[PDB]
Order: C-alpha cells, then sequence, then structure tokens
C-alpha cells in the first residue's frame, strides 16, 4: 500500500531509531561507526555511517541519541532515543499541556515533551546546522521511537523554515499536542512528517483524545503482526486528522506491538 522506495526509507529510519537504544551509540567518538548489538541496525551498518554528535541524559528529559552522517544515502540524521524503560514510562506519563505560540499560534504541546526539546534545542540546532553547511547536498532527517519520535516531531516543527528541509520519521510516537498543533503539523512546509504506527500499539493512543490531544495526518499504519516481517503491502496510509481506521481504534491496546516496528526496537542494551 506504499511504494518500495517509501518502504525502504521507513525501514531505514526504524533502524536509526533502534540504534539510539544501544548505549555505545550515546557517548561515542565523532567519526566512529554506528553499530548495534543484536543485529538491530544492519542497514545503518551497510552505509558508511558515523557519529557527528553523541549525547546521553541531556538537559531536562534525559535526551539521549546521536547525530549521524550517512555518505552512502547522503543524509544528516538526528536520532532521538525513547525511554530506557518504556513500560515504566507509559504508566507514569502525565497528560499536562502547555502553550507553544513559539511554534504555532493557538497551539498547545505536551509540557514534558516540549520542555525536554527546549532544553537541548540550541546546541542540537548548532550541530545540525554545521553538518548542513558542510554537506549542503545532504538531506536532513529527524527520527525516533516512542518518546524519541515525539522529540523528533517537535524538534522538526521547531527547526524547519531555516534554509533546509527536515523530514521526520516517528515510530510508535505518542500524541504531542492539541488540535491546532496537529493541524499545524499536517500542513507545515519545509519537510514531511512520516508518522508510523503498528497495529494496536498503546503509545500512539496516549495521551487520550479526552485530554485535548489530537494526532496529525496522515498516518502510516503497519498491519502485520508482532514478530512478523513487514512488506510494502502491509503499510496502509490513513488520512485525516484524528482519523480512525489505523491505530486509533476502540479495541484493547498492546505493549509488545510497540516494540516491533520492522523488527525489534527499544530493546538494544
Amino acid at each position: 500500500e506504499v511504494s518500495q522506495d517509501l518502504f525502504n526509507q521507513f525501514n531505514l529510519f526504524a533502524q536509526y531509531s533502534a540504534a539510539a537504544y544501544c548505549g555505545k551509540n550515546n557517548d561515542a567518538p565523532a567519526g566512529t561507526n554506528i553499530t548495534c548489538t543484536g543485529n538491530a541496525c544492519p542497514e545503518v551498518e551497510k552505509a558508511d555511517a558515523t557519529f557527528l554528535y553523541s549525547f546521553e541524559d541531556s538537559g531536562v528529559g534525559d535526551v539521549t541519541g546521536f547525530l549521524a552522517l550517512d555518505n552512502t544515502n547522503k543524509l544528516i540524521v538526528l536520532s532521538f532515543r525513547g525511554s530506557r524503560s518504556i513500560e515504566n514510562w507509559i504508566g507514569n506519563l502525565n497528560f499536562d499541556l502547555k502553550e507553544i505560540n513559539d511554534i504555532c499560534s493557538g497551539c498547545r504541546g505536551h509540557d514534558g515533551f516540549t520542555s525536554s526539546w527546549r532544553s537541548v534545542a540550541d546546541t542540537l540546532r548548532q550541530k545540525v546546522e554545521d553538518a548542513v553547511r558542510e554537506h549542503p547536498d545532504y538531506r536532513v532527517v529527524f527520527t525516533g521511537h516512542s518518546l524519541g519520535g515525539a522529540l523528533a516531531t517537535v524538534a522538526g516543527a521547531d527547526l524547519r523554515g531555516n534554509g533546509y528541509d527536515i523530514d521526520v520519521f516517528s515510530y510508535g510516537a505518542p500524541r504531542v499536542g492539541n488540535r491546532a498543533f496537529a493541524e499545524f503539523l499536517t500542513v507545515q512546509t519545509g519537510g514531511t512528517l512520516y508518522r508510523i504506527t503498528h497495529t494496536n500499539d498503546i503509545v500512539p493512543r496516549l495521551p487520550p483524545r479526552e485530554f485535548g490531544y489530537s494526532h496529525s495526518s496522515p498516518e502510516y499504519w503497519i498491519k502485520s503482526g508482532t514478530l512478523v516481517p513487514v512488506t510494502r503491502n502491509d503499510i496502509v496510509k490513513i488520512e485525516g486528522i484524528d482519523a480512525t481506521g489505523g491505530n486509533n481504534q476502540p479495541n484493547i491496546p498492546d505493549i509488545p506491538a510497540h516494540l516491533w516496528y520492522f523488527g525489534l526496537i527499544g530493546t538494544c542494551l
């Protein structure tokens, strides 16, 4: 239901997202190679991919991940890790909103997600910008899983419009703000958000719509099961803000479904 090229980008940024959970990838020497224990990121390894920047327990919400260089694919990749204990994080997640007129007028964002990005935003922008002037033909890509896919999206909405486009690939990301924010994220130019969800993963169902949260459109929804290899016929593109039909269905959600986006994700030590 999506093109093969789109499947391959989807597949490739899942593995970048996965690679941010391995502890070696959070405090590594720049110019060094991005690798994963457990075969979590073979596509990244197949490209000549090295650390530009490396960060662990940064600022306000322990922002962890890496800035990568990909010469084979010609990419500048900002990858944010999700929580080191997802189950604990799902259960303690607050639904508190805050206004973010900085980004867009009338818009509100999750206080936790918003603040955490704000914490590390200046530095990380410097680091991306330096890569851009240095590799001006390279494409900027922000990505992440779980709480990292939220950070990617928010950082993507924040940094766009500065001379370079920014695509965002998020895997099992929670909702990130109210309706005006979701609307804003749907139409914003200067890059494309590819919001990826798996079957009945809980995380994209929080915070609840009852607390004033909405999801941007479109939605790329993976219909193949947990531990089941994904093909391109298993990803259906679901349009419309707050649409039903993909992840947002009235049925009982699941945790293991969150940890299977093309292969294992969030379990790299």
